[PDB]
């Protein structure tokens, strides 16, 4: 069989040395503690079975509440799906479970918040329940027995959602709101990624390596213009198709070279782009100028096909390709036993590569608002880098979204507003992390960075208006409380970088 839309590059089996290196790669992954215990694996299956049970109870309640007869409420059904990194089977310890609840026609999005959310708060196993009703996609986040869940809603047009319902039928997209079809896409894409690889076990191991490399190099974030988890998976899936009989160590070594030499902006396709019954746009750079603008397009296989990497800016494209060339050189040294596998997962050098950094800090006086506020500021970083690209002096803006959390203990309430406004003065602070509590004057800050690459002379660095534009966008937030939340930007030279961004064994 031929996998993918292109004849393979090689169908040779794994050699003797590539099997030994494949074992040493899998061992390196275990040594980094990237696998959870089989206990917590069973625990996630237990939580999904509970949620599936709550789903049947939730749909039956809404059915009976709308005066449907008892027989049809039992037939009403409802099914829990999973997508993202859990459905792929490559997730770290403590990672979330992207979950989809699919309901029949008579179950409204109001029932998702006014009936299902009261059901989850009623249960003892659920903590940290936080529903955002004013989001573009309806989502409810909560911990079930300590396992973080992200639950999105999706109403169909079928009178009943049976338990054996597969989402492969494109006709099930008929008559559902264009909100709800994108929520179906998360599962339909993930199900198809597993169907299109020739070897699922080789794919999962290869993805776990590539994912860990991207996270260690801090190029694993679609919020700031890098490929997201779905994007990296479709990339690793493409190489599996091109080497259908290879082991994981081969897939990884060929992954970096094939992708930085790829003829961009030619898209990465796992299968031919489908047609469908809906009258909605499919990704076509020949028809839509916005699709034409995508620089490194990775196209999802589920109809309707879209570009998972539309956020990729000019800077972030340059950085993805730089990192692939770097990792390609390390991998080829690993495959000739010149280097161990641990070298491939050497952490980023973001705080050593530039002479000019931007410090972006979101501050709030209370820890509850700092969680919401620091997430708003992070979502506007991708616009700052694209705005900084429009500066003549700036050739590249490197976004670093691993926030650094501090808590400043000030004496006067005026000093609280003074440090929240950017005047650090000489106040004592302590480092913390995003695990919160739910004359003490607290100020909680989250610090991101943007590394600047200046243009070189052929034949003056003023970011005042991009900085001020950034403040207005953060403060246009519908939940911006001018009493608690603040945000400021500082020009930071490499020598003035704080000790927080360096580990004990690093230089400055």
């Amino acid at each position: 069989k031929q996998w993918g839309i292109t004849p393979p590059i090689s169908t040779a089996p794994a050699t003797e040395q590539e099997n030994a290196l494949n074992t040493a790669l899998i061992n390196e992954l275990k040594n980094q503690n990237l696998f959870e215990s089989p206990a917590e694996s069973e625990k996630r299956v237990k939580v999904l079975d509970e949620l599936q049970q709550i789903t049947t109870e939730f749909v039956k309640k809404v059915s009976l509440a709308k005066h449907m007869n008892e027989k049809m409420a039992n037939e009403a059904g409802g099914k829990i799906f999973t997508y993202g990194s859990y459905r792929l089977g490559v997730y770290g310890p403590g990672s979330d479970i992207d979950t989809l609840v699919v309901v029949p026609k008579h179950v409204s999005r109001d029932n998702f918040f006014q009936d299902l959310e009261p059901m989850l708060r009623e249960r003892e196993e659920v903590t940290d329940l936080a529903a955002v009703p004013d989001a573009y996609v309806p989502i409810i986040k909560f911990k079930f027995l300590g396992i973080s869940i992200d639950l999105i809603f999706a109403r169909l047009s079928v009178p009943r959602v049976p338990r054996d319902l597969e989402l492969s039928d494109n006709n099930l997209l008929k008559g559902v709101e264009e909100r709800c079809v994108l929520s179906l896409n998360g599962t339909r894409v993930t199900d198809q990624i597993l169907q299109l690889v020739p070897n699922r076990a080789v794919f999962k191991h290869a993805l776990r390596a590539i994912k860990f490399w991207a996270q260690r190099r801090a190029i694993y974030a679609n919020v700031v213009g890098f490929p997201g988890g779905v994007a990296w998976a479709m990339m690793v899936a493409r190489i599996c198709q091109l080497y259908p009989n290879a082991v994981s160590s081969v897939i990884v070594a060929k992954f970096f070279r094939i992708l930085h030499q790829w003829n961009w902006p030619q898209p990465i396709l796992l299968k031919p782009i489908e047609d469908g019954p809906l009258q909605v746009r499919i990704w076509n750079p020949k028809l839509y100028p916005s699709d034409k603008a995508h620089r490194m397009p990775i196209i999802t296989p589920a109809y309707p096909s879209m570009c998972a990497t539309h956020n990729i800016t000019l800077s972030t494209q340059t950085i993805i390709l730089r990192e692939m060339v770097r990792a390609g050189e390390i991998a080829d040294q690993i495959m000739v036993k010149a280097l161990p596998w641990s070298a491939l997962f050497q952490k980023h050098d973001f705080f050593h590569r530039y002479k000019h950094y931007l410090t972006i800090t979101a501050a709030a006086k209370t820890a509850e608002a700092q969680l919401k506020w620091a997430g708003l500021v992070e979502s506007k970083l991708r616009h700052l880098v694209t705005r900084l690209e429009l500066v003549d002096a700036i050739a590249l803006a490197h976004p670093f979204n691993k926030g650094f959390d501090k808590v400043y203990n000030c004496s006067s309430e005026e000093e609280a507003q003074q440090v929240a406004s950017g005047v650090t003065l000489e106040v004592a602070y302590e480092s913390t992390d995003h695990e919160k509590l739910a004359q003490i004057f607290p100020v909680y800050t989250t610090t991101c960075y943007i590394g600047l690459e200046l243009e070189k002379k052929k034949g003056r660095l003023d970011i005042s208006w991009p900085t001020q534009e950034f403040y207005e966008l953060c403060k246009k937030w519908d939940k911006y409380d001018d009493t608690l939340m603040n945000v400021f930007i500082k020009n930071t030279k490499n020598t003035a970088l704080p000790d927080e961004v360096f580990e004990p064994g690093e230089e400055r």
